C-alpha cells in the first residue's frame, strides 16, 4: 500500500519485545519499506485461502497474543533479508528485489510451514507438536530459502534432489539463527516445537540419528513417504555440513572444522553456480568441492575438509 514508513512495536511467540517496520495509511500495516521491495506480511484467519489481508492495526502496537506469529513472520523475515543480502549479496530470494510475502494464521491447528511457490505460509500449531511456528528464526529462513533455492538450483522437491533442497533450507535456516546471535545451535525448530517438553527439535543438524534421521548414505530412506523422505534423507547433508563448520570424527572419519562462514560461502556458491534441479547427492558432493575450490584453492584445508565431511557420511 502506499504510506509513510513508520515503526512499530510488539511482542512475539516467545513474548520477546521488538521493534518492526511498518507502513501508516489510516491504519498500520505489516508493510517493511526498508528492506528492498518491501517486505509484507498477512492475516490468514484461521482459513487456508492465501494470502488473505494485508495486517492492518490501528495503533501500531503488536502485543495482542492474535499478533505475535505475525511479529516473529514479519520481523525474521528481515533478518533472513539482512543475511543474504549483508553476506551474500544477494538481494531477496530472487536477487532482484523481490516482494516478500507471508500468511500467519493458516488453517486451525496446523503443524507446518511451507513456500506455496509465491510465498511463505505459517501454521498456529496444535499447542501440542507446535506452536505458531514463525517464532522460529530458523524455521522462518527455513521457509524463505525454499524461495531462493526455487530461484537458483531448482532442486526438484523429491529423493536426493528434495533431501538436498531440504538440507539447504535447515543449513541456512541454522546460519541465519547464528547470524542473528540469540540462542543459537545446530538444531531445527527448538523454539517452537513440543512445548511441554524442554531441549528437544524437530532435526538435529549435529546428531541427526538422536531423531531417527540418517547420519551416513548406507542408512538413506528410498521409500516413498514424505517425497521420498526429503526431511529424513537431509540428515546425511545436515550431518555434513555440520561437520565442515565444527568438525568431528564420525564413523572414523575425522573432519577439520572451518567455521560457519566459510560453510555458508561454499554452500551458497554450490547453490546458486554449481547446482541443478537434478543433482544427487555425489553430484553436491562435487559441487562444494568445486566451490571451495573456486574460493579457498585447491590445496587447502577447506577442500580437504569438504572432501573428510563427505567421506564421513559416505558420499562419493
Ligand atoms: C513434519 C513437518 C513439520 C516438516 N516440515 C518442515 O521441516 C518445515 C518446517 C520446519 C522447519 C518447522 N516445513 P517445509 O519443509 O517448508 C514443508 N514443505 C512442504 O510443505 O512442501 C510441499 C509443498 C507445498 C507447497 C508447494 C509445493 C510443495
Ligand atoms: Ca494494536
Ligand atoms: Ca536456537
Ligand atoms: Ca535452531
Ligand atoms: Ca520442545
Ligand atoms: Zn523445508
Amino acid at each position: 500500500i502506499t504510506g509513510t514508513s513508520t515503526v512499530g512495536v510488539g511482542r512475539g511467540v516467545l513474548g520477546d519485545q521488538k521493534n518492526i517496520n511498518t507502513t501508516y495509511s489510516t491504519y498500520y500495516y505489516l508493510q517493511d519499506n526498508t528492506r528492498g521491495n518491501g517486505i509484507f506480511t498477512y492475516d490468514a484467519k484461521y482459513r487456508t485461502t492465501l494470502p488473505g489481508s494485508l495486517w492492518a492495526d490501528a495503533d501500531n502496537q503488536f502485543f495482542a497474543s492474535y499478533d505475535a506469529p505475525a511479529v516473529d513472520a514479519h520481523y525474521y523475515a528481515g533478518v533472513t533479508y539482512d543475511y543474504y543480502k549483508n553476506v551474500h549479496n544477494r538481494l531477496s530470494y530472487d536477487g532482484n528485489n523481490a516482494a516478500i510475502r507471508s500468511s500467519v494464521h493458516y488453517s486451525q491447528g496446523y503443524n507446518n510451514a511451507f513456500w506455496n511457490g509465491s510465498q511463505m505460509v505459517y501454521g498456529d500449531g496444535d499447542g501440542q507438536t507446535f506452536i505458531p511456528l514463525s517464532g522460529g528464526i530458523d524455521v522462518v529462513a527455513h521457509e524463505l530459502t525454499h524461495a531462493v533455492t526455487d530461484y537458483t538450483a531448482g532442486l526438484i522437491y523429491q529423493n536426493e534432489s528434495g533431501a538436498i533442497n531440504e538440507a539447504i533450507s535447515d543449513i541456512f535456516g541454522t546460519l541465519v539463527e547464528f547470524y542473528a546471535n540469540k540462542n543459537p545451535d545446530w538444531e531445527i525448530g527448538e523454539d517452537v516445537y513440543t512445548p511441554g517438553i524442554s531441549g528437544d527439535s524437530l532435526r538435529s543438524m549435529s546428531d541427526p540419528a538422536k531423531y531417527g534421521d540418517p547420519d551416513h548414505y548406507s542408512k538413506r530412506y528410498t521409500g516413498t513417504q514424505d517425497n521420498g523422505g526429503v526431511h529424513i534423507n537431509s540428515g546425511i547433508i545436515n550431518k555434513a555440513a555440520y561437520l565442515i563448520s565444527q568438525g568431528g570424527t564420525h564413523y572414523g572419519v575425522s573432519v577439520v572444522g572451518i567455521g560457519r562462514d566459510k560453510l555458508g560461502k561454499i554452500f551458497y556458491r554450490a547453490l546458486t553456480q554449481y547446482l541443478t534441479p537434478t543433482s544427487n547427492f555425489s553430484q553436491l558432493r562435487a559441487a562444494a568441492v568445486q566451490s571451495a575450490t573456486d574460493l579457498y584453492g585447491s590445496t587447502s584445508q577447506e577442500v580437504a575438509s569438504v572432501k573428510q565431511a563427505f567421506d564421513a557420511v559416505g558420499v562419493k
